[PDB]
Formats: structure tokens, C-alpha cells, sequence
């Protein structure tokens, strides 16, 4: 996924890592096979693991939510490793925020709507679609020249992400994930984007409940703004087995 995000000043802080067993970490997002593959190539290439996982302790369980690190986690498991260096966050601090991403596309709206309807969704023209999506009352608003409601909740949201990645792979559309919906509207005015998909961002509380149910979001659903990026670390791959 091509990304476009606000140039956020986030400070690097020197926080120590701790090794946490991979089987104590819970994903909140579906994996992206290419990102998994790129991590595997990179870590096996250097033999240094330099970027700690960011975790949050799951209330009432001997388990951690993966805040950042899904492909590191999954890649290390696929290689046979058993742990990863991790930074434990104060996740429910006001200092940690969660937003979402806004998938936007240049291409044919009609092929996209057909394919959405092919996976059991509907796409209803609706001038209040964006207001409804922002309140969490529908799955996605689809907004460009016309405004459309896509009814539902999580299952319908995952079909939308799934259809778009299929059509991206097929090269029937160009797909950019925007950090901010207004940057997708700043660029749409310029003529670079036709349409943007708008959902209500998940809350921290919802993220944690989802993993407690053993469920996951589509890729590019959560967008965490953290109080810091951990400084880089000096851990050998051989230490993780
Ligand atoms: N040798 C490495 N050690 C640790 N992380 C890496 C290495 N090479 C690439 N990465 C990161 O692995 C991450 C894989 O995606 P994710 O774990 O979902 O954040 C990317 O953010 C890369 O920066």
C-alpha cells in the first residue's frame, strides 16, 4: 500500500526492550503477505533485529496486544523463532491516540461498485453518508463526485478492503492509503484522486475487545499516533530462537 501521512514530529526516545514470547502476542490486523516476505528477507539478510515490537498488556490475560509489529511477529514465527524484543506501552494513556486510514482510488467507480455488490455489499447514494460513517452507523462512506453509503459493520468493512486489494492486484485501480481524509480532499481538488472511503476510526477499547474475541481488522484499519518511536536496538536474530 502506497501511504500519505502528516509529517508528524514524533520524538525518538531511548526505551529499553524486553524479550516477550511470540505466542503471548495477539494481532489486531490481517497480515499482508508481501510485508511479511520483505521482513523475512531483511532480517535473514543482516541477522540483526533492530526495531522492537510495540505491545500493550491485555487486561485480564497473560497476553499482549500487538500495537506495532504484525509482520515482524508473523515473520519471526514463520522462521521458527520464539521471542522478540519488545517495548511495553502505556496504551490507555491519553498520550496514545488511534486514528484510521482513508483508502482512496483513481479509476472506474462502476467496476468497483459491481465488485462490491458481488461480495454481498450494497452501495446506496446518500448525501449524509459521511456523517453516518463518522458516527459509526455504516461500514464506509464512499465520497467523490457522488456520496454513497455502504451499510454494515466489521464484516462489511473487511469485504470492502478485500475487494479493493483484489482490484489493486488486478490493476483495475490505483490505490493510496491516506492518513488524513482532508489530505485526500486536498489532493482530490487537485484531480489526483476520484474517491475516498471513510469509516469511523476504531477506539483503543474496541481494538482490545476485538483481540479478546480472537478477531482482527483488515490491514490499514488502525493508525496509531504514539508519544515516541523507540530508538533502534542491537539484537542478533540468533537470540530469538
Ligand atoms: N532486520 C530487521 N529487524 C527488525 N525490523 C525490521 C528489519 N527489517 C525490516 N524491519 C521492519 O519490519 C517491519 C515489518 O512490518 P511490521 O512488523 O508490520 O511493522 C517494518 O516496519 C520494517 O521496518
Amino acid at each position: 500500500g502506497v501511504e500519505k501521512v502528516p509529517k508528524y514530529d514524533i520524538p525518538t526516545k531511548k526505551v529499553d526492550y524486553v524479550f516477550i514470547e511470540l505466542d503471548k502476542m495477539k494481532p489486531h490486523a490481517q497480515l499482508v503477505q508481501k510485508e511479511l516476505e520483505a521482513f523475512i528477507e531483511s532480517v535473514t539478510g543482516s541477522g540483526i533485529f533492530w526495531k522492537p515490537m510495540l505491545l500493550a498488556k491485555v487486561p485480564g490475560e497473560d497476553m499482549y496486544l500487538i500495537v506495532d509489529g504484525h509482520h515482524r511477529w508473523a515473520g519471526l514465527q514463520k522462521l521458527g523463532a520464539k521471542r522478540a524484543p519488545s517495548v511495553i506501552l502505556d496504551y490507555f494513556s491519553d498520550d496514545v491516540k488511534v486514528y484510521t486510514w482513508y483508502p482512496a482510488f483513481k479509476g472506474d467507480l462502476n467496476e468497483v461498485v459491481e465488485r462490491l455488490k458481488k461480495e454481498g455489499l450494497e452501495v446506496i447514494e446518500d448525501p449524509e453518508a459521511e456523517e453516518k460513517a463518522e458516527r459509526g452507523e455504516i461500514a464506509f462512506a464512499l465520497v467523490g463526485e457522488k456520496s454513497f453509503a455502504i451499510p454494515g459493520g466489521l464484516e462489511e468493512q473487511k469485504k470492502v478492503s478485500k475487494v479493493l486489494d483484489e482490484m489493486s492486484v488486478e490493476g483495475k485501480i490505483e490505490l493510496i492509503y491516506y492518513g488524513l481524509k482532508e489530505d485526500a480532499r486536498e489532493d482530490m481538488a487537485k484531480g489526483e484522486i476520484d474517491y475516498v472511503f471513510i469509516r469511523k476510526a476504531p477506539t483503543k477499547e474496541e481494538v482490545m475487545e476485538l483481540v479478546k474475541r480472537g478477531e482482527v481488522y483488515s490491514p490499514k484499519t488502525t493508525r496509531h499516533v504514539l508519544p515516541f518511536n523507540p530508538d533502534k536496538i542491537d539484537v542478533k536474530l540468533e537470540e530469538l530462537f
